[PDB]
């Protein structure tokens, strides 16, 4: 059909309708006449992942004979979504399994949706682990994600009288095609215990061991053959466990437990012990693997020369004591060698600024569970504060700023302080965050270790977040500029050429308006609603949080509602205001925020005088498989977080790659984004980072705001008083109270320049040839936020290793 | 190699040689140059499945159409033991697989071991579902075999320091290649909860959900193309389950657990809760299926016109009730038609008479977890009772006894007492012990309903149990009689005409003599223990039990040492002594009696006087696996529990159709035994079940026997004093109280005639012509012992239908 879809010539849609139906007698057990759709989608993931495997055998015995230096990304998630419809586009193999099942009498389209995603991350953080693996894989590098097989991912998220249930995501329940457990790799991992000092060292005795098991899944790369491992452990007790005879059975659970669930919040640190045993355990399991691939190859000063490794935020952080552990215990290293050895090993990046989002461990925590890592956290900060109090002589604040041990009612350690003292490179994930880590929360450490801080914007990959999602976009800009822009996003620049183009601008709408189309059809079968697809898709979908400020939102649909029952009968233009995302279960605001949104839906959609100018949608379970199909139909992004806030965003990044304008705060990545595409194509409001620290210094007060702006205190009335709610007229107070006298995000001072900035929008959308010319030279400059960017870039500076695009062989 | 084996044509050969290395490229990621022997034996197994699957489908789909009579049974153990050489034989597939793997450079014989047993079973009755299993594929019926999927079957037993310790079996640790999931019949079952009754009937509400989710496994007949199904049933919670959110997603584990183990209890009840609900679980899920599949072919009169269940004992005696929950609350069938549909629906198999292995339940534990269940019962109880009371009018004692409610300090509910009302045939399983079952414990029942009570004398498949463990004996029987007795054993019976035959008497002597180096270099190897090949192996392998006697076995060899270290120099037919067999894990004495069994052979095996004319060993971890190998080795069996205990004895069968003689009591099958070979080729001994009865009648004095038999009180003076525990002198206290004061099985009283008779057996051995002849003697009259011949019978007198020897088409 489509050309960026890749060939179906005539062996190889018979091969594989041969192996569709040699997987669905043999491997599925099923004949035609009872097989259901999930037989069906079944048998294609065996018959694309048979395609897999001799290029994943190949690459690992290329790694094993060339031996190349080994990045190892550890990530307590990763956030992988469906694998069927990525891995046939780096295969490229869409066009001829499309073809293949047509000829079968099945719809591939339909087969797509029966797979589960996997959902083993929150939002961002786990996404962008996704995005990188994509990209090293793409680049050449011989790379390895680690983490956590979770048999329950993010939970799936459902809408009842308004307000967010959870259900577990039991993903594995029908199998996953896309894993092969390696039991026979299983190691052990120890926990509890004491410590013992001999004449010869330290000894970690009585300890109780829990087993890793691994669970490899293939990475493939854009057309290049290569296929990368993600390596993901589970916890499994050994066979003596507790061994009257059916507890000691039943009792194994309490082992399994560590690899049961992924703790679901986003930018908030919960110190439970569960959590910590899951972070110990993805470490000392995933060092292990790497000692051994480094022996197979005594001398650990080469060690750094073949092993990078990058953690992902602090959550891995123990990485650096256990590291320690090994080469001093273990290995009878001196200390000061084996502490060489781990910085110029170890790279910290750091994803976030809030302070209840910093890992801070309690003291008697660690010592319990972790007794050795704590002797040698205790030793890894003498010697540090020692070198601290060397170059800045008689600062004893500064020693107790810069201390891994923090005083207090509860001592704890600093997570982020201990991955700096032992990384050789710390970086952030923006421009503007990364030179907010060197002015404000590290400043200290920065002044001591310069050379150590860098930045790399994030990014996000092409492959999925345009060819995947968006195949009409993708296929009318290879029609101009050929297919190599998929795997050098920098190449779009050339559509610049094209801005004045009445061919080109015509498609481009073309294409928007049909994702529009899909996207309503949508919406209708699955969740029974019903859109006016020639309204402007203004969507905000991202975790829900209050610093990303879904109540600016709110505050902006009821002006433009209450702008309508006040001259119902002037022309303004339609909107359909989509908002989704998931509240963490115990983030009270966050769950009054989504009834706040559901609640307003229920008013607006049913005013007949608004008739279908307003419709505000709250989109249930966002994830990653909705996002694909959400994003291409966008209109609007939204991405208003309070200026210092947001990292980075990477939602921004895919809504810009896709024809949506953006409305957005001069923060994380928008920063960026603007510079690249030119101010006067986006659409900025808002205080800067300085004027929030300007407010800061004289006091934040709402009550200015809502004595100020009329409009503003007409919402705040409606709110109030049971207008939203009127069986329960104070369900809102709490969201009310927190505006007026406890809002750390300022959304009252952004709320002018939101609104009048909202009118620019819908000015511009009146105007249709104008609106597209300005998503042209949004999808034209967007090439600097590929994710094969932002490796290339972590390859060079931090890696020490050289990307490659070619191929190895077939 | 060997005929019976069938054969290796160069095609065939071929084939397996191409799917043996496609399995091991793209289903296991392997390349030969890192491939283990685990990873080879994966290989070889995939690929053996692969020929299964055709014939499967097409059993199913025969059936479907057909639409036969369809036989269920419902078993809460199946001990399957391994599948991989049993599949092959079933398949004619085993010298070509041979050949095939020989060519690739392996051992098949090597790649067998790899496989673990599936051990879902504790002894004999779990193992006779599974000989069941393969006799009724081998006679076309149309039947299925109905569990549940332990995580973990029977421990794993170490000895250490000559005590028995267990250790979890983790069966499904590296997978289990001969399952299919399917998820997609995943079926609830309910608990808890309580009872209304409105207008319409009783309805059971509030309870709480667990899914049974099946796996099904493939069940070849021999040579015959057919392939049946074995379902076993997974507990997994629903995603609503408790749904802080960490907690509730951990608690799914308490519904989990139902499938979790296998409760290791042979011939002993233990009323726990866990247990009744595991019981209900296989019930409710089994029972559903049935009714789907009955309901695909309003009309319950044809009902057991298209369904038999039959009841392996007590355990699934929940599917009475929950059959007639089913019909009467939810079909809306008066009670009277429900009723008679359920009791010709189903049928009893009684397996013991011991009291404390009966299952009797305390009304509080089903008052709580299956209220509705209590009420049906009670209903059951009193219409049964009504009638009783028409038919022996004013016999109150009768009503009582007859009651299926006990009354007492706790209420109880007698299973045994529901399945013989609830059937409409009820039968022990040899002709002993149904006997006992009309005279003694069912009496009053059998007076009631005479037609009722049957026997079926148990069997085992002669497929597991002599062509796969003893090839060398199959062959040399072939070569004289041909194949066909494999399917038909009474075939051996040709062999009588051989007995005299000096080549025929040499080569069963010499097949014999193979097995017994085998077996001989077996324990060398994996157990580091050293024996005389030349010895009789005198072997007593199965439970460990006071019923069985091993006691008894300890005084015989105590008897033989103490008789050498009187007259050291005078000859004696050296005898390797074996005992295996696991202990229950709460039962004290068993566990004592196995450390009594190695303390004598810590002491016989190092005292050079006896040298290496006694050898005391202790089979640890005795299995299906190890029965497969050390049956075939044995040159004297030991069946020797008390007359009236063992309901019928299975391996007893083994050994006879293995070349080794008996020594035994008349109890269970052994009657049956010595009745086909001839009592004169039997070594008989001990109290009659008559005699039992006369001495419990006057009283059982042990002491009268340690007054008058010298031998006996030295052994008793050696337990006691510390002779065989040197370091703890009272370390056997309990075993020789129980012996002297409170011995139920009357060790004593069988001691004289017992080692009288062994004087016998070591006189015949010293003669091997007549020795051999003896076993041709037996080995020809085995043919009743199949359990092809079983299942023929319950097919006919209890099921309804016809069984064939028709080959479907390959
Ligand atoms: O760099 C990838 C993205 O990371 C996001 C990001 N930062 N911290 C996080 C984060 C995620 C989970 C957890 C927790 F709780 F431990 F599970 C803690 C912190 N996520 C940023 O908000 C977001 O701005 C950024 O684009
Ligand atoms: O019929 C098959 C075999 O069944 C054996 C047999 N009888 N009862 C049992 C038996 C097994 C397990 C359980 C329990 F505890 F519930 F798990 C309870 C009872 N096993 C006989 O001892 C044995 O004599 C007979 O050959
Ligand atoms: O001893 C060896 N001989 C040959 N190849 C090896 C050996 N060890 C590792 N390899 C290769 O590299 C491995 C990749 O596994 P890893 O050690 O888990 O990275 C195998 O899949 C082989 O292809
Ligand atoms: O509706 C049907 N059409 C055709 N075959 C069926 C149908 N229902 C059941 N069968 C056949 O019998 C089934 C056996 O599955 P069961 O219902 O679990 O016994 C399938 O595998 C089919 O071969
Ligand atoms: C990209 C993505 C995110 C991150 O979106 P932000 O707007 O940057 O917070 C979160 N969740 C999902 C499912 C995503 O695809
Ligand atoms: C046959 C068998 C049994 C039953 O043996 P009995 O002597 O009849 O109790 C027990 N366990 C295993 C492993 C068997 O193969």
């Amino acid at each position: 059909q489509i050309s960026v879809r890749g060939l179906a010539g005539v062996e190889n849609v018979t091969e594989l309708k041969k192996n569709f139906n040699r997987h669905l007698h043999f491997t599925l057990v099923k004949d035609r006449n009872v097989a259901t759709p999930r037989d069906y989608y079944f048998a294609l993931a065996h018959t694309v992942r048979d395609h897999l495997v001799g290029r994943w055998i190949r690459t690992q015995q290329h790694y094993y004979e060339k031996d190349p230096k080994r990045i190892y990304y550890l990530s307590l998630e990763f956030y992988m979504g469906r694998t069927l419809q990525n891995t046939m586009v780096n295969l490229a193999l869409e066009n001829a399994c499309d073809e293949a099942t047509y000829q079968l009498g099945l719809d591939m389209e339909e087969l797509e949706e029966i797979e589960e995603d996997a959902g083993l991350g929150n939002g961002g953080l786990g996404r962008l682990a996704a995005c990188f693996l994509d990209s090293m894989a793409t680049l050449g590098l011989a790379a390895y994600g680690y983490g956590i097989r979770y048999e329950f991912g993010i939970f799936n998220q459902k809408i009842c009288g308004g307000w967010q249930m959870e259900e577990a995501d039991d993903w594995l329940r029908y199998g996953n095609p896309w894993e092969k457990a390696r039991p026979e790799f299983t190691l052990p991992v120890h926990f509890y215990g004491r410590v013992e000092h001999t004449s010869q060292g330290a000894k970690w005795v009585d300890t109780q061991v829990v087993l890793a098991m691994p669970y490899d899944t293939p990475v493939p790369g854009y057309r290049n053959n290569v296929v990368n491992t993600m390596r993901l452990w589970s916890a499994k007790a050994p066979n003596d466990f507790n061994l009257g005879y059916i507890q000691a059975v039943l009792d194994r659970n309490l082992a399994e437990n560590i690899s049961r669930v992924l703790y679901p919040n986003d930018n908030f640190f919960e110190g439970k012990e569960l959590r910590l045993k899951q972070e110990y355990f993805v470490v000392a399991a995933t060092l292990q693997d790497i000692i051994r691939r480094f022996k197979s190859s005594t001398n650990f000063d080469a060690f750094p020369d073949k092993v990078a490794i990058q953690l992902n935020d602090t959550h891995p952080s123990l990485a650096i004591p256990e590291l320690m552990r090994v080469l001093v215990d273990l290995e009878r290293l001196d200390w000061d060698k084996a502490w060489e050895v781990t910085v110029k090993t170890c790279a910290y990046t750091n994803h976030t600024v809030l302070p209840e989002a910093l890992e801070r461990w309690p003291v008697h925590l660690l010592e319990t569970l972790l007794p050795r890592h704590l002797q040698i956290i205790y030793e890894i900060n003498q010697r540090f504060l020692n070198r601290v109090a060397a170059a800045f002589p008689g600062d004893v604040d500064r020693l107790r700023r810069m201390s891994l041990v923090e005083e207090g009612a509860v001592k704890r350690i600093n997570m982020a302080h201990l991955c700096i003292a032992g990384s050789h490179a710390v970086n952030g994930v923006a421009r503007i965050h990364s030179e907010i880590l060197k002015k404000t929360i590290f400043k200290d450490f920065y002044e001591l270790e310069p050379h150590k801080f860098q930045n790399k914007t994030n990014g996000i990959t092409p492959r999925r977040w345009l060819v995947l999602c968006n195949p009409g976009l993708a296929e009318i800009i290879a029609e101009r500029i050929g297919e190599e822009y998929i795997s050098d996003l920098d190449q779009l620049r050339k559509l610049l050429s094209y801005v004045d183009d009445e061919a080109f601008i015509r498609d481009v709408a073309k294409v928007k308006q049909e994702n529009k189309l899909k996207f309503a059809a949508y919406l209708e079968r699955e969740y029974k609603v019903h859109i006016n697809p020639n309204s402007l898709f203004d969507v905000q979908v991202k975790r829900i949080h209050e610093y990303k400020r879904q109540l600016l939102n709110c505050l902006h649909v009821i002006t433009l509602y209450n702008r309508i029952k006040k001259e119902p009968n002037k022309f303004v233009v339609p909107r359909t205001v989509m908002i989704g995302g998931k509240a963490a279960p115990g983030y009270h605001m966050a769950k009054m925020i989504i009834k706040l949104i559901t609640a307003i839906g229920d008013v607006v959609n049913h005013d007949p005088v608004v008739g279908d100018r307003l419709r505000v949608i709250f989109l249930e379970n966002y994830r990653v498989s909705l996002a694909e199909k959400v994003i291409p139909a966008a209109d609007l992004s939204e991405q208003i977080s309070t200026a210092g806030t947001e990292a980075s965003g990477t939602g921004n990044m895919k809504f810009m790659l896709n024809g949506a304008l953006t409305i957005g705060t001069m923060d994380g990545a928008n920063v960026e984004m603007a510079e690249e595409a030119g101010e006067e194509n986006f659409f900025i409001f808002g205080m800067r980072v300085e004027d929030v620290d300007r407010l800061d210094q004289r006091g934040y007060n709402a009550q200015e705001y809502y004595d100020r702006i009329p409009e503003l205190r007409q919402i705040i009335e409606q709110l109030s008083s049971g207008f939203f709610s009127p069986k329960q007229p104070d369900l809102f107070k709490d969201i009310v109270n927190m505006l007026m006298h406890h809002d750390r995000f300022k959304v009252f001072a952004d709320y002018e320049e939101y609104v009048k900035c909202q009118e620019r929008v819908s000015a511009l959308y009146k105007n249709p040839r104008e609106w597209t010319r300005m998503v042209i030279r949004n999808i034209a400059t967007s090439g600097k936020f590929s994710s094969d960017r932002t490796i290339a870039q972590y390859a060079r500076e931090i890696w020490g290793v050289e990307p490659s695009r070619q191929r190895l062989p077939a």
